[PDB]
């Protein structure tokens, strides 16, 4: 019910819940979490920022999580996000 | 950048560290959430690991790393700087 900076190993299912929360404060925190993940991986496992709007990255993360089975949602959020982005925008 | 928001892609070290030290507890908490996204994305991979370490120890080492950073390096991106802080201190293996 609340995303905080102690939530290490954030699971995908909680991330996605906050990410689509009716509470826009939790939505914004989930998106700032996603921002630390993107900034940490961009140009390493997926490419790139001047090729893509942040809204495009957020919508692609949304679609990716929205299609995921619960078996996979229960895994860690960050590697799932990074997987969204890698398959779709690889560096090669 | 007067407030940390999720539009802040490629957040510079200078902005991250300002928010991370802010007197506004809410800005401070957002900066710590940006940090959590970076920890989650890099843990077990460039640095190790969440068991023996509480979040606060991690947060304090990141703070000390930034405090000692030469001014020249604050233009670098916050995420790789946070990763360097943790890799040096909590190397894998």
């Amino acid at each position: 019910a609340h995303l905080t900076s102690d939530d290490v190993n954030l699971p995908g299912s909680d991330f996605f819940r906050f990410y689509r929360s009716a509470d826009k404060q939790e939505k914004e925190k989930a998106r700032i979490y996603l921002l630390g993940v993107l900034d940490a991986t961009e140009g390493k496992s997926w490419c790139q920022y001047s090729q893509l709007q942040t809204v495009t990255l957020q919508e692609f993360v949304f679609e990716f999580f929205n299609k995921l089975p619960a078996a996979r949602l229960h895994e860690r959020a960050a590697p799932l996000i990074e997987e969204a982005l890698a398959t779709r925008f690889p560096c090669k």
